């Protein structure tokens, strides 16, 4: 069930406003990660999204639940009227404004009449006052701005028109603006993050297949040497990994032991946890991406914000605590679309371990919903099925898993996959 994913859980309110306005009966998990982070937090986003599929509800659904407005900055002209027409149709007041609309038009937008109000870039960064007094007087629950890539000089389609959005956070700095593209480019997203002067964003990426990805899981024997060492490469008087890679642990102190033995090894290295000091943090981060390390061993507080899309392999040393986190982790691997592998390595001593600390957790609410998360997991590594069906199964909708039935039951899918073909 795709409901255990949602955390917060969507109160009756905010679900009986879905079914009147919108026709659906539950959010998807990208979707109500986009509108919780709007809602609640007025958190800047990046949205990727391969196709157009759910998309529109992102930022539509936050302004109608509140009854205030989301402007939307596009420049789909046809795209925008569709939308604006849909809107009506599902009696929801919207609108396109623009320098031909009428004043009649205008006057309802000031007095808080349209929940959503699509612009062009263009005529945005003309009538940023009319901007500043609609915040003032009515409140912006969110900007939208559509085929985002076009502020990245080095994207394929650069418009001088999306530059001037830059402005957008300093005319209106309480405003959450919500970046949307279908270019899951790791490069791009970093100038979009940049250019529209985003503060710690949310970044989801979603309807990709990914058959770059190998998945790998393996029973570990504990003793760090004897499991790591079937990835490791005698190169002069030291050893090396094949490329980048990161070591995801389930503890400060493990990370401590698998740094220690690779240290052995002479092997380029460093350790990535939330204990360190702020200066020692950053320079781990720092020579992991100008390369001046080959491996990062860390906790679940290494990853975000990393602009890397080299990262040859990821290996879980232990069992994932949460199925959700394991996918944000693997999720790095391969961003340039070349071939990356992603093992685990686990024990079900591990997962007894992970259990007992589960019980720490004081919310109640909290703690159900990390248990459904590790109980995904736990499935997930005694399966003897298609790991890449599984993971889509939780996390992708129909198409991406009917998508990757091409590389399902192939020897470049997952162990199972191989271990079934012979
Ligand atoms: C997991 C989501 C995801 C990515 N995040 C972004 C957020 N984040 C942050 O760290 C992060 N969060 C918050 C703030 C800042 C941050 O930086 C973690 C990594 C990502 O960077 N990318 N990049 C892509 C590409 C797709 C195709 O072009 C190249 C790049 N796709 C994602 N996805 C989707 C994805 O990978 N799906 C998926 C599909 C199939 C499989 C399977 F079955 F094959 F194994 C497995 C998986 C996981
Ligand atoms: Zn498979």
């Amino acid at each position: 069930d795709d409901k255990d994913f949602l955390w917060p859980a969507p109160n009756e309110e905010q679900v009986t406003c879905l079914k009147m306005y919108f026709g659906h009966s539950s959010f998807k998990p990208v979707q109500w990660k986009v509108i919780h982070s709007v809602l609640e937090e007025a958190r800047d986003n990046v949205a990727v999204m391969a196709t157009g599929y759910g998309k529109s509800l992102c930022f539509q659904y936050p302004p109608v639940y509140v009854g205030k407005i989301g402007l939307v900055i596009s420049p789909l002209i046809s795209l925008m009227e569709d939308q604006v027409l849909q809107l009506k149709m599902s009696n929801i007041p919207a609108c396109f404004l623009g320098s031909a609309q009428s004043a009649n038009v205008l006057t309802d937008i000031k007095l808080g009449k349209y929940r959503i109000v699509y612009v062009t870039p263009e005529y945005c960064s003309g009538n940023m006052g009319l901007l500043q007094q609609l915040e003032a007087d009515i409140g912006i629950t969110l900007i939208a701005v559509d085929e985002a890539h076009c502020i990245s000089e080095w994207g394929h389609d650069f418009r001088d028109s999306f530059r001037k959005l830059g402005s957008l956070k300093t005319a209106l700095p309480m405003v959450p603006i919500v970046a949307l593209t279908a270019t899951a480019s790791s490069s791009i997203r970093e100038d979009i993050v940049r250019c529209l002067n985003l503060r710690n964003p949310q970044i989801t990426c979603t309807g990709f297949d990914r058959p770059n990805l190998y998945l790998e899981v393996r029973r570990k024997t504990g003793n760090i040497l004897q499991d790591l060492q079937p990835f490791l490469v005698k190169t002069s008087s030291h050893w090396e990994f094949e490329g980048p890679t990161i070591i995801y642990c389930p503890s400060r102190k493990m990370t401590q032991q698998v740094t220690g033995e690779l240290a052995k090894l002479n092997l380029s290295c460093g350790t990535y946890h939330a204990g360190m000091s702020f200066s020692t943090a950053k320079d781990i981060h720092h020579r992991f991406v100008r390369d001046e390390i080959q491996c990062v061993i860390a906790t679940i507080a290494f990853g975000m914000g990393i602009n890397k899309a080299d990262i040859r392999q990821v290996i879980h040393y232990g069992a994932p605590k949460d199925m959700e986190s394991y996918y944000q982790e693997i999720g790095r691997a391969g961003r340039d679309g070349l071939q990356s592998s992603c093992h685990v390595l686990w024990a079900p001593a591990d997962i007894n371990l992970n259990r007992h600390l589960l019980t720490e957790i004081r919310n109640a609410k909290f703690r159900l919903y990390k248990l459904k998360m590790m109980a995904k997991m736990e499935k997930y590594l005694h399966s003897s099925r298609c790991r890449r069906q599984i993971i889509l199964s939780h996390f992708e909708d129909k198409q991406v898993q009917k998508a990757s039935l091409g590389i399902m039951g192939t020897e470049k899918c997952c162990d199972n996959c191989r271990s079934a073909l012979d």
